[PDB]
């Protein structure tokens, strides 16, 4: 079968007194994400995973969140391309991110047209180290397989 | 022909166990074996080790990356391989390789050839860079 | 059939008086990456991605620290290695973290060399570029950060 894999990469700043959107969730905080668009980082990750998996680019080259989630993944079956899965991580000290997560994984499959079985996030704090344990921005990681 | 991929990621302080190798960190705080969770359990779409495995009283890393992979049988999912890189300024990890890759390769009921660790410094930037943190990064493949 | 994934990661600092060479690529700049190749952190992390894959170590078992090798050829020498282990290379996919210089410009470029190396066709190899939203030392400037991903078959 002609599998192909995919890896996304995304941090912002969180800077007063932006909203703070995640995987299409609005999470109640006193900072949230700077960025051109809404800085979801979460779904730039995997919209980035996505391109990455089918060689299309990124997202600096195509390009709210969730609108470019979706025509991403038109671009991504325009190629030929059907999605399989998506695996993704979240680092942020704080707020704490668990009770959102079955949130963003749904918001996330209804714009990929995936089953939640299909669809994973998960969230770590960064224990305190770096500008990410201070607070100072959030990151996201992704893993996308697809298919031809 | 229905596989899944999955990605992990840990870190902890340095105030030393990892790959279930004694060669510290601040769980038993294997950076290594909670990043090749994460990776299976996404894989999985099973969530994550912190819902899991919420702060086992007792229990070391290479139990639960045993009762991890048990889960992932009981969803139907058999494992194909596993990648990871450990990121650390120091001791030197490379006489410990295959160890770590036999220890997870043993929980994980895998051929040695199935398994891989690699290892990195961070070219003395940031806090790895500096001895404060070990990372992990892990990737697995497995099929339904 | 048996598939197989890598990953892999690399990071280098940027110092005055090196050439910049990033997906074999010569980017004119004032700095360039210290290491004791050249110091090609994006080829190094899809060496590494692909030792990973095939369960083969790492890129410093493989090619230990070539005072000033040609990354290139480490790929080639990676891939030739990944082939003598039974495995066919099925796609790469990576991103490139810089504060500066611009690398939109050179990304097709190192696309086409990873490829000619790899023995891919273009559409099986993407390479990104980011910036780290000014944080941290990437976003200092201090050093330049790789990611990979791999995925192989064994034949
Ligand atoms: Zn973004
Ligand atoms: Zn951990
Ligand atoms: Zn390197």
């Amino acid at each position: 079968m002609d599998f192909r894999i995919g890896q996304g990469y995304d941090v912002h700043q969180l800077v007063p007194g932006r909203p703070l959107i995640i995987g299409g969730v609005t999470i109640p905080y006193e900072r949230g994400l700077l960025g051109h668009s809404d800085a979801d980082v979460l779904l730039h990750a995997i919209t980035d995973a996505l391109f990455g998996a089918a060689a299309l680019g990124d997202i600096g080259r195509h390009f709210d969140s969730r609108a470019l989630l979706r025509e991403c993944a038109s671009r991504v079956a325009q190629a030929g391309f059907a999605i399989r899965n998506v695996d993704s991580t979240i680092i942020a000290q704080a707020p704490k991110l668990a009770p959102h997560i079955d949130a963003m994984r749904a918001n996330i499959a209804a714009d990929l047209d995936l089953p939640l079985d299909r669809v994973n996030v998960k969230a770590k704090t960064n224990e305190k180290l770096g500008y990410l344990g201070r607070g100072e921005g959030i990151e996201a990681q992704a893993a996308a397989l697809v298919v031809r």
